[PDB]
């Protein structure tokens, strides 16, 4: 997260870190057994780390649970990032309390102008590289479809939306991938892609979770 703030420990209780020997992506806990992330975060041997603040220090609220199975969206295209969503099942159910909690799925899509909270452990610099240990947060609005398409001609599908600031300076970034965009207590987006980070006229692009609720529910019901 570039141009954000320190969230505060366990203030974003649905935020998870995906670990394969190291943090590599965010994700969102959606029930005791299941995490939503980006398909571009797929790999084998994922451990899901819940209850994290400092990802390099055991601070007392962590739950580390290996994934039993990952399901990339059936229509994910890694070239275009269309359908950049993946479900991860935990081998055991997480213990839920106020520091580790699921986030609700949307019942309706969000509109441009809605304010959201984006979070993660990704790079905090727009030029060069600095990875934080503690969770970072950014409040940002959803942008109009027209501004999003104008920013990224030929690239924005109906399964994507832009959020952030066209002036630059405030965005998600590498290592935030897969993490949440939450608006009015609903998971509306997944950190997906963008050109660089926090660049002028190049906002963040996010998977439009409301399009996937049917798929998520039916997949959980049968897996
Ligand atoms: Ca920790």
């Amino acid at each position: 997260i570039v141009g954000g703030y320190t969230c505060g420990a366990n203030t974003v209780p649905y935020q998870v870190s995906l670990n394969s020997g190291y943090h590599f992506c965010g994700g969102s806990l959606i029930n005791s057994q299941w995490v939503v992330s980006a398909a571009h975060c797929y790999k084998s041997g994922i451990q899901v780390r819940l209850g994290e603040d400092n990802i390099n220090v055991v601070e007392g609220n962590e739950q580390f649970i290996s994934a039993s199975k990952s399901i990339v969206h059936p229509s994910y295209n890694s070239n275009t990032l269309n359908n950049d969503i993946m479900l991860i099942k935990l081998k055991s159910a997480a213990s839920l309390n106020s520091r580790v909690a699921s986030i609700s799925l949307p019942t309706s899509c969000a509109s441009a102008g809605t304010q959201c909270l984006i979070s993660g452990w990704g790079n905090t610099k727009s030029s060069g590289t600095s990875y934080p240990d503690v969770l970072k947060c950014l409040k940002a609005p959803i942008l109009s479809d027209s501004s999003c398409k104008s920013a990224y001609p030929g690239q924005i599908t109906s399964n994507m939306f832009c959020a952030g600031y066209l002036e630059g300076g405030k965005d998600s970034c590498q290592g935030d991938s897969g993490g949440p965009v939450v608006c009015s207590g609903k998971l509306q987006g997944i950190v997906s892609w963008g050109s660089g980070c926090a660049q002028k006229n190049k906002p963040g692009v996010y998977t439009k979770v409301c399009n996937y609720v049917s798929w998520i529910k039916q997949t959980i019901a049968s897996n």
